[PDB]
């Protein structure tokens, strides 16, 4: 099974895509991950990276299209978390699969209004060493555990990237509904009432 998870930054992506891999077996590609560690170990990717990550900008499609093709499973069960973000980056998440005999399966879009991205967003903290995420309010971390407010989750920054996620990422999920392949989640619930929600849709 090849997942899709999608929607705005905050919605809670990330955190129900490593507790699905971890429980159902799913190997997690994240782009974001992957990213942060191309830019703390200065890879050429890493570099070129950076300036648009810090900005809020989306890094340039043929460099994610190229680290897809680099840490594409051969087999298994993958959730993609944060790819695609364009259209071109799903026609080439298509052209990928359709060459392997595969294709993705579910596309999971994580409803959320932009007022409660913007909260899940500045009270997001993380534990800067293993990338654990936890929120200020909904999911506090345990007193002695180092974490830190991410740059690129302040103000000015969300409100960069929520931009940049209506006028570029929003578009897919017309791409995938017209694949017959969407199905919608409210992200806004809490975290257990979510997992049961992505748990029942790929069902
Ligand atoms: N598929 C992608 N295409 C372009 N840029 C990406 C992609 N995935 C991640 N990024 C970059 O990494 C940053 C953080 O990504 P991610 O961790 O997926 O988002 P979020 O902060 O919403 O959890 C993005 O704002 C973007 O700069
Ligand atoms: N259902 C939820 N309710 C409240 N807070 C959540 C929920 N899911 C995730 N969070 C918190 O919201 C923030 C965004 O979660 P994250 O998984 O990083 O989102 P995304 O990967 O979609 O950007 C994090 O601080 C996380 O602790």
């Amino acid at each position: 099974m090849i997942l899709v998870f999608l929607g705005p930054p905050g919605a809670g992506k990330g955190t129900q895509a490593k507790r699905l891999a971890k429980e159902k077996g799913f190997v997690h590609i994240s782009t974001g991950d992957i990213l942060r560690e191309a830019v703390q170990k200065g890879t050429p990717l890493g570099k070129k990276a950076k300036e648009y990550m810090e900005r809020g900008e989306l890094v340039p499609d043929d460099l994610i299209i190229a680290l897809i093709e680099e840490v594409f499973p051969k087999h298994g069960n993958v959730i993609f978390d944060g790819f695609p973000r364009t259209v071109k980056q799903a026609e080439a998440l298509d052209e990928m699969l359709e060459k392997k005999g595969l294709k993705v399966d579910h596309v999971l879009l994580f409803e959320v209004p932009d007022e409660v991205v913007i909260e899940r967003l500045s009270g997001r903290r993380i534990n800067p060493e293993t990338g654990e995420v936890y929120h200020v309010k909904y999911n506090p971390p345990p007193p002695g555990v180092k974490v830190i407010q991410k740059e690129d989750d302040k103000p000015e920054v969300i409100k960069k990237r929520l931009e940049v996620y209506r006028e570029q990422t929003a578009p897919l999920i017309e791409y995938y509904k017209k694949k017959g392949i969407l199905r919608i989640i409210d992200a806004s619930k809490p975290v257990e009432e979510v997992y049961r929600q992505v748990l029942e849709v790929i069902g």
